[PDB]
């Protein structure tokens, strides 16, 4: 009986985390992003050999889809995901990458992936090995890792990032998605150890190590390009992402890229940049209580303006407008910007006006909490059109050309 090896997969939410994922819905969600890109049309003069570090979910997945199905690129992806097994759904990123390989092959595009710790030297060497064997060199490197922790590749020290202000404690309003209550909490200021640890995790060092390992091995093409994704946001989150521990990481990202840019400028006129994207629902969003509230408000306001977007819309524009086109958004430090619709003065004024009016009773009248919840479940393959959620599936979905680290 195949029933022993198959199961009906439903969302299981534990501690603001969805701990299941649906393979059919994840495939459909990837196909929806592919179909957005092909519907919008191809992107000319893009890279044709692309390495995406953090390629399995969110903005890195969107870059992989944009490069492959927008620019026609062969893509090598690096990620850290859990395969499925009987009775135990794997992570959404695993099923997303299975669907990506499936659809890439259908269109005669190369798709190989590496599963393991991208902060390690071992994974960097496996990645170099793949490029040498298959592509020769890569034209473009997307750096799109998000992790709460980094094991230093030389010392073994485990660094943990912190989400805290610097200087004074701050009161941050938020939304508890389990209890569905508006809830303020006070974050204490970060110690210097927390600051240094957060720079080590979310700063630019590992990005630099990647480029330095790749340039040394000759697998970066002439005219190569690399970008790292980040968020800056506006006043509502600024205590954390401007002036807080994470802001220190974005500073160190701004300064480490100067070094990376110098390394690649001497390797035949290459370049390195920081790309700033808009806030989206991601799998970590519910665990940071301010983000569900901010997103629920932002979604409603931007939907009223016709400007609401998610990952694939954002990254397709980044590629078309800035990474490959002639109408870029450079900011004063020399960053590429895709977040300009989120930072519209009137949107921000409206969100900030609503931020102070939302209460437990008008949540659904003042916010798009409905949309937040739907987009959150969608990440894990739940609530997707065309999917029969009553049908058994085998959670052990396999991936060809998956190198396990
Ligand atoms: N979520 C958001 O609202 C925004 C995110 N960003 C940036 O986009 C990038 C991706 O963030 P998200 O899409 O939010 O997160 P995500 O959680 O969707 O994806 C993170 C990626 O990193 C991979 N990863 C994590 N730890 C790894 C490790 N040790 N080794 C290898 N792969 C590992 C995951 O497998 C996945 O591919 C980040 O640089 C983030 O700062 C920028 C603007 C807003």
């Amino acid at each position: 009986g195949s029933h022993m090896l198959e199961m009906i997969i439903k969302p299981r939410v534990r501690g603001f985390i969805c701990v299941t994922a649906h393979p059919t819905g994840c495939e459909a969600n990837v196909k929806k992003q592919i179909d957005y890109v092909t519907t919008e049309g191809p992107i000319a003069n893009g890279p044709k050999r692309v390495l995406v570090i953090g390629a399995s979910t969110g903005y890195g997945l969107a870059a992989r889809i944009t490069a492959a199905f927008g620019c026609g690129a062969d893509t090598l992806g690096v990620f850290f995901e859990r395969p499925g097994e009987e009775g135990k759904p794997g992570t959404s990123g695993w099923y997303n990458s299975a669907a990506f390989h499936k659809f890439a092959a259908q269109k005669g595009l190369y798709a190989k992936s590496i599963n393991g710790d991208a902060f390690s030297d071992e994974i960097k060497q496996l990645t170099i090995d793949a490029i040498k064997q298959d592509l020769g060199q890569v034209d473009q490197v997307i750096y799109s890792l998000a992790s709460p922790r980094r094991t230093h590749p030389k010392t073994g020290e485990v660094f943990n990032s912190a989400l805290k202000p610097i200087g004074n404690a701050v009161n941050l309003r938020g939304l508890d998605t389990d209890k569905e209550v508006i809830k303020e909490s006070v974050l204490q200021p970060a110690t210097q150890s927390e600051i240094d640890s957060t720079v080590a995790v979310m700063g630019g060092e590992d990005w630099q190590m990647w480029i330095d390992a790749l340039l040394d091995a000759g697998v970066l093409a002439e005219g190569a390009q690399t970008t790292a994704f980040t968020y800056l946001g506006e006043k509502i989150t600024h205590d954390i992402y401007w002036n807080g521990s994470i802001g220190a990481a974005k500073k160190d990202l701004d300064q480490k890229v100067l070094a990376i840019r110098e390394s690649l400028a001497a390797h035949g006129g290459g370049d390195a940049r920081v790309s700033v994207l808009k806030a989206v629902v991601c799998q970590a969003s519910s665990a940071i209580p301010m983000m569900p509230l901010y997103l629920s408000l932002l979604f409603k306001v931007m939907k009223e303006k016709g400007t609401h977007e998610g990952c694939i819309e954002q990254v397709y524009s980044l590629y078309k407008d800035s990474l490959c086109g002639d109408s870029p958004h450079m900011d004063q430090e020399g960053r590429l910007r895709a977040d300009y619709k989120e930072l519209d003065p009137e949107v921000q004024n409206q969100v900030q006006q609503l931020w102070d009016q939302v209460t437990n009773d008008n949540i659904y009248q003042l916010t798009d909490f409905v949309g937040y919840k739907s987009e959150f479940l969608n990440l894990f393959g739940f609530g997707i059109d065309g999917v029969d959620y009553d049908a058994d599936v085998n959670p052990d979905v396999k991936i060809p050309n998956l190198i396990q680290g």
